[PDB]
DNA sequence: CATCAAGCCTTCCTTCAGGTGTTGCTCCAGAAAGGGTGT
């Protein structure tokens, strides 16, 4: 649970491909895992190809895969994990909204993991550390990292709650948007200008993007329960195996 | 050759026409994995 890659072993059992070299000399950390890749440890030299454009999150210089991230380097381990966190127990997707209101919202207690795609399929899991504690979770989007609190979230939530009882109509304070592309991306609505205090403005300003992205997710019209992702763990171990 | 009248009045705008149609975006921003083949 302390590297992404012991998603590899812990949860999403998998051994190595055996066509793996054994390292020797002084240990290295892995270009992807961000592991120490010790002296008997299953490793492969770095043959990825031109179509890798993760070299900026890349953990160290040493051209050195470990076997862990090679199974992280999978394509079945790629598309399956688009919108996924893994738990100690299994992984779960986040592709629905109301999965993303359980992720940010009453969280799983575990050293978990939460990896999303911006794109249809990106080299994600390996680049991005693990949740240890539930108060601030490290999420993956794209190709950037992301921190999300949910306290904070569920306290921006209980404030969008408010500024709309007893309203027909459901407007949002503060536009956000899900592709975190939009110049508006944090900018507060004129309904919400108009209805907010400044302390509240300055609170939705002292979020950080991460929490703005993920309240993309949950601060639409339609309020989502949150909701447990269905365990898709089964269904990736097949694809893999 | 000098003044002496060296203007007066009243008109002093009228009627519609005072848009119509159409465009009113397109696409992509993946990267293995399985095959080739070219030095
Ligand atoms: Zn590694």
């Amino acid at each position: 649970m302390r590297y992404p890659s012991d998603i590899v072993d812990q949860v999403l059992k998998a051994g190595p491909d055996k066509g793996l070299l054994t390292w020797e000399g002084v240990d290295a950390a892995c270009s992807h895992c961000s592991r120490p890749i010790q002296n008997g440890d299953l490793y492969s030299p770095s043959s990825v190809g031109a179509f890798f454009s993760d070299t900026r999150d890349l953990a160290s210089t040493s051209r050195s895969i470990c076997w862990r991230c090679v199974v992280l380097r999978k394509k079945p381990m790629l598309y399956g994990l688009s919108a996924a966190v893994v738990t100690q127990d299994g992984i779960y997707s986040i592709s629905k909204d109301v999965n993303k209101a359980w992720l940010f919202t009453t969280p799983p207690p575990a050293p978990f993991l939460v990896v999303h795609s911006s794109s249809t399929m990106q080299h994600l899991s390996w680049r991005t550390p693990v949740t240890l504690d539930n108060r601030r979770i490290h999420v993956r989007y794209g190709p950037n990292l992301f921190i999300v609190r949910p306290e904070v979230v569920r306290k921006a939530l209980s404030i969008a709650d408010r500024v709309n009882e007893g309203q027909k109509k459901w407007v949002t304070p503060v536009y956000f948007d899900r592709k975190a592309a939009a110049m508006g991306h944090g900018l507060i609505t004129r309904a919400g200008a108009e209805m907010l205090t400044q302390e509240e403005q300055e609170f939705f300003q002292s979020v950080t993007p991460g929490e703005r992205w993920a309240l993309s997710y949950l601060m639409h019209s339609k309020r989502p329960e949150p909701e447990v992702g269905e365990c898709i763990t089964e269904k990736v171990m097949t694809s893999l195996n």
